[PDB]
């Protein structure tokens, strides 16, 4: 049921059917901490990087073409997700990600062996590389792809759903709320245009971090000097990665020492994700408050029904998607604090918090991507406004008596506001009931002064 | 103008009327970062400690009685707040608080010189001491005093105001809300008993941290070994401090190395303050939402008017104290993250983040103390309930069909709640209209089960 | 392929072999956010609670004995870990944990149906219950068990390893370091007694939070009033749970409204875990710095070799366990910020951030437990001291002039330390060269005061 | 000693010599919380804004020129700092900053009264304004000025000091450190070029947030609709503010509802400040570790002496500026968490956490500005390298034996590395001592293979 493998420290017993070897098995026994390993996106990025490195080593005549072809074929299988069960090392491993780097090299060597090609995991699969430049490179590839190919399109879909509702509800007049108290009129469309701008500003924030998030350490080797790698190894690997993936945001780092001694690009990108979580909290909280009730809440809008709300209270339906959004936002805030903590504590030539920082930034990208699409499609798209109820409260608000001052005086306007609340009537009906229609104020003049939609000043 | 002072590094120009000397002046020029120095409570604790150290050196015959008397007299003036303008060093100074320690030593030496007593700031005022044991000792004295003499009585005052409302509003029935949606009846008194328990648990949390917050490093000197101090210096200084402050929570550290290499007691105490901030956010948010509107909100309660809110919108009054509470809570959360960051980054024999950690913990104590008293007196005490509106809300919730589950089942009760909402009819009428009155449920049993105050089970 | 199931909202297509029903399937389609569900400990606690609830309903004659026997049998299989693949709902679900509660109810109903017993998931399995009191109860059961049965024994094992080193290295003199600069002598044993106290205070912190962490909401039902449950349901369920788990820390909540409107006990417990993470960072950082180099570092101690560190740099072995400890500590800091965020944002009768708060607190417990045992066994236990090098460092520090303050004063002692460093001479020789030997200080008194082990003042 | 003032709530006793009136005095009694009010920069921004508003109201013929001139003259005095003792309201005030807005209006009215001009604090000084658009406008003016006029020049000064040291130390060869262990050679110049890039990337991060940090709410009034303000009030006020201050980054908000319902621009800018704090922690930690000792540390560099280090240990000097930097960084991390907390908790038309968010963001700008200049001038500029010691350790490192493999074999190279450490000799001397110089390897060939500066691959 087991086999014997070797490294510079001795013999190691490895499960017979595992594609990994001695160094991965040592890491399995050294780090049983979370029971969770690398994600699909991380394994994909490691496979992409190893294939591109083999291509460049072959191009420079440093690696035999048959060996390079075997790495490229094996690495493509890893990048496609055919061997995700061959990456058992915990996230909480050696801080440079050496163990997961060794894990990729050993799995490539075992795949190639099945095709009759002998590869040395270090001498062939890790040629011109170090763990110190490859694991952060794979991390930054995965984070750049998560930003460009998944998060930005998901945020754009949420922006478009919010902007469509802002247009549908352009004339849906309602009463404004400041400090949670009755204020002057607004439209439901104006509030949703505000939410749309928060998401649009979110996309701008992600785009602004891309020139530094896309910076790759590849070619810097052990300390950033590029020792034991060709001088143009970095630019050549990046050129191959851009041609294969289409991820134009990928680039060699401006400074090779900053690219390995620190992970400031991840701290920066997390700050953008954290700001999006802050924006999403406001939007989701306002939406669940607008849908509150039906009889003891605000009852401004109706959220689409997604599932029975209670195991005990029958008929009750809860805002389950705003709840999922606010919980994701809390997770992003938490992950952000762990990333910054890891980011600050590098030492000299290497920051050794990379696997922990990678786990947190990639999870925040994933959670925000998936919850934004669900929020857009299963909540925002199907919202219904209680138009008549919203207009009635705006027309019954004591805040709209101020344009009556030049006709009846502020004293009489305050008396109108007081009687309207007491009798639960509109300001218009109260002005009529108090016998104020005459030479001083006509009904046409009253409807002009109390035009709540005009007070909202919609475009 | 200026005068010339000196230290082991050379000459320094010091302002003519300043009671501080060379090393304080170097610190004034080295750290112009925030423009803020030690607080009144920090200067008081440094004053108390220097006086206590002089008393013990005198008792052990290590310092001449007249020299000790001059330090005790000068340290009493510092602790009293007579020389607060003589402490100009920034909070963001050397991480051990060496500069602020030398500031106390130099100011004491100058006050004593006015009385004709010559004291060496290092050899006499700092006898048997180090900044490594004195600055964290003064920090832990200040934090222990802030917890025991100020925060706990303020939280007790808030608890008592909340518990009094819970008693007054014991039968004030209203609709419960879960996920912000209409739920089964509760009383306003039941919710306020919930808030009172949160504050009561807050006091319990502060009291549970006191055995480690009260631990003092005094006696450990430079690295915790107690070199250049008598073997019982620490226990004797703590005994003088306990007698003078009445703070029995003050004690010698269990391990003299942990007491200087780490500031874990401040990280622990901040965690309790952070939980109180979390409890206060929920209480303040619920109260401002209960007072929201009136027309566009819940309009459940009325908050006392504390100041005009708007001129453009006549008579608009805002929940200003809940706003002050939630902003304070945000600050406590922030200060907590700063404290934990500093606490983790100690190295070998000393954690060099003490002035920053002291600033943040003492501010969190002060903010929570002051806002809790204002919240209790200017908001909670004067709250009034809209009793008739609240009863109408309790009776309008469709979730009042819940006690009928044992009689008609969950699925049939769901069909009742949905039909009642669609046809704009009561739960009672919908049960009758769906022909549910029979052997399993009589009309008298239905009226008994639908009583909203009885449903709240007060 | 699929079968038809139903809830109060309508029909749902459920996979043919799934033990879950309509409401779990709705939750599978509503929340595909993280791709991760409840942990083994959460499923165990839900299993234990459902069994205990069925036992009490049976004792009070509210549920037929055969129906109760089937629930107890099915709930025991769930708690044992036989049906973990039957819990597919995401962590980022409805904030009350309604979906995961219905998941337990539906799986129990399907297991019992295999034995010829017909159970209604709401009316029978959820009898006298709500998700509002059961999901936070299962969370607090899991967190209390993690604290008492797992974390405290792991921290005790770490304390014992640190205290054993403190005893072995009692007279291993070295130079103290403050601000990273040369200070007066200490022993390696004295520093390790400091680390042992930090872990001992960590256990004290966990124990101090237990009276509130152990508080269970069971019996409070929908809003905390206990409507649709017997008056003593809570005390009876807690008594069954204490008897079955041996966890005397489990108790009924002091206030049934605070127990559901807030999750303050989890915020409090996280604060204790965060302080342990802060203590572990200092201990792990000091140990990796003591083992640094050897040539370019402090080279004070030797850490046991756990795996090869480099192939390019032969024989380079890295402090992999301190790296795992400091990365875990960063994760605990992050999880703590997420927990506090969720805890503050409750509204009226319910805090709807429980699944997120549960994920983060239980992960922090698991990470600290597992890394503390590995740190104690694979790092602390096998540490070796470079005794001769350490004594030379103690003797080389110029700060050894400190015990002469009572004899020559601070100012004269400063002139000694500075002259000794400038002329590359010892403190002893500089005191002689500056003509300081006389009545105030004899040569025998100087040699007595300059003894580095005596200066460390070891008990 | 006191006088009677009035508002819509009644009579208020005010100190006789105070320039503030009834509404400010109410706020003094309502909020005694921190004992700290608005900073100099906040008062300056409020004065600038009120003067610009009076100018626009006069230009549009809405305010009498004599009244406008009196506001402009009074507001200029406030902006200059002549009346900072007239702003006693606590930071922890009403969340919109209404109290501080009223404070500015009342002080302006009292200054103008001394010149014989009667102003109504609301009708004249607050004309076309609301607290909801003015306090966040003043906050964003102060934050934009702090970024552009103070932080960016202070960071540029720190970058230039670090880059100058990187050039001075271009050939100062030393041994690299990864995981705190001995690694291949680097230069001290290469590490400082890394630090310089972190600060340069910091400036880029601050510049990237300016398009949204500079957005002003002015003209949006109570709810963002612009009701009771001229349609072009916002663009006209911003035009005046840009012309007077030269702060071209100031602009009207893209969306008037997003500009008042949220403070996402402050959360975003804080994220940039937090990333700078993370970068500064790494730079300051490396510098104090490089300067550690002088005899029990790394002793790579010498920091300039700034003050006596210890009250007890004479002659000892501590890295006081790296300590001030790392403490400031911790404060920025803390302030960042408070800003995000406030940012997420807005409701409907207004975020009511503005005074707390303003305090924290402006303090972080101030702390980073002042500590960067002090770090550049009192620490970085005067650093000295221990050149001979650094070269000796690099030439004695077992890591540099790898280029000997093609001459003597890896087995003999490992034996050379082992003997070199044992005898505390250079690799070069050990190769000679082992009698390896011959036909297989000449001394010229040995010096070429062991050229440590060439191994660092300096530009």
């Amino acid at each position: 049921n087991y086999r014997i493998e070797h490294d510079t420290m001795g013999e190691v017993r490895v499960p017979a059917k595992a594609l990994w070897r001695a160094q991965t098995q040592r890491a399995v026994e050294n780090f049983p901490i979370s029971g969770r390993g690398l994600e699909r996106t991380q394994i994909r990025a490691l496979g992409l990087l190893k294939g591109a490195c083999a291509q460049v080593n072959s191009d420079l005549g440093l690696l035999a073409p048959e060996k390079a072809d075997a790495i490229i074929a094996a690495a493509a299988e890893i990048a496609d997700g055919q061997h995700d069960d061959q990456f058992p090392i915990d996230v909480f491993q050696t801080g440079s990600g050496t163990s997961s780097n060794m894990n990729t090299n050993e799995v490539i060597a075992s795949i190639a062996a099945k095709g009759g090609v002998t590869l040395h995991p270090n001498d062939d699969v890790n040629m011109s590389q170090s763990s110190n430049d490859t694991f952060p490179t794979a991390t930054h590839i995965a984070a750049t792809e998560a930003a460009v190919a998944h998060l930005i399109p998901a945020l754009q879909q949420l922006h478009d759903a919010l902007a469509a509702k802002a247009l549908d509800w352009h004339t849906v007049v309602k009463s404004g709320r400041t400090h949670l108290m009755d204020a002057v009129p607004v439209t439901l469309g104006q509030e949703f245009s505000g939410y749309a701008r928060q998401i649009e500003a979110g996309i701008e924030r992600v785009r602004a971090c891309l020139p530094r998030l896309g910076e790759l350490a590849i070619g810097g080797t052990a300390v950033g000097t590029g020792l034991n790698a060709p001088d143009d190894f970095g630019v050549r690997v990046v050129a191959v990665l851009v041609a294969q993936t289409g991820l134009s945001e990928l680039r060699t780092a401006a400074n090779s020492f900053e690219a390995q001694a620190a992970r400031d690009g991840l701290v920066e990108a997390s700050g953008a994700l954290r700001t999006i979580a802050v924006s999403l909290t406001k939007i989701a909280n306002d939406i669940r408050w607008m849908g509150s009730g039906p009889l003891t809440g605000l009852a401004e809008i109706q959220l689409p029904d997604l599932q029975p709300g209670s195991s005990i209270m029958p008929g009750k339906v809860n805002p389950v998607l705003p709840e999922a959004v606010t919980q994701v936002a809390a997770q992003v805030i938490g992950n952000d604090a762990a990333i910054a903590w890891g980011g600050a504590n590098g030492a000299f030539e290497l920051n050794v918090y990379i696997p922990m920082m990678a786990r947190n930034i990639l999870e925040s990208f994933k959670l925000l991507t998936n919850v934004s699409r669900l929020f857009a499609q299963r909540c925002i798209a199907g919202l219904t406004a209680n138009v008549e109820h919203l207009r009635r409260l705006a027309e019954s608000s004591p805040s709209i008596v101020t344009p009556l001052n030049s006709a009846i005086g502020y004293e009489e306007a305050a008396a109108v506001a007081k009687q309207a609340l007491k009798e639960r009537k509109t300001i218009r009906q109260t002005v009529i009931d108090r016998g104020l229609i005459g030479d001083r104020l006509s009904i046409e003049d009253l409807d002009r002064r109390l035009d709540v939609l005009a007070m909202a000043k919609a475009e």
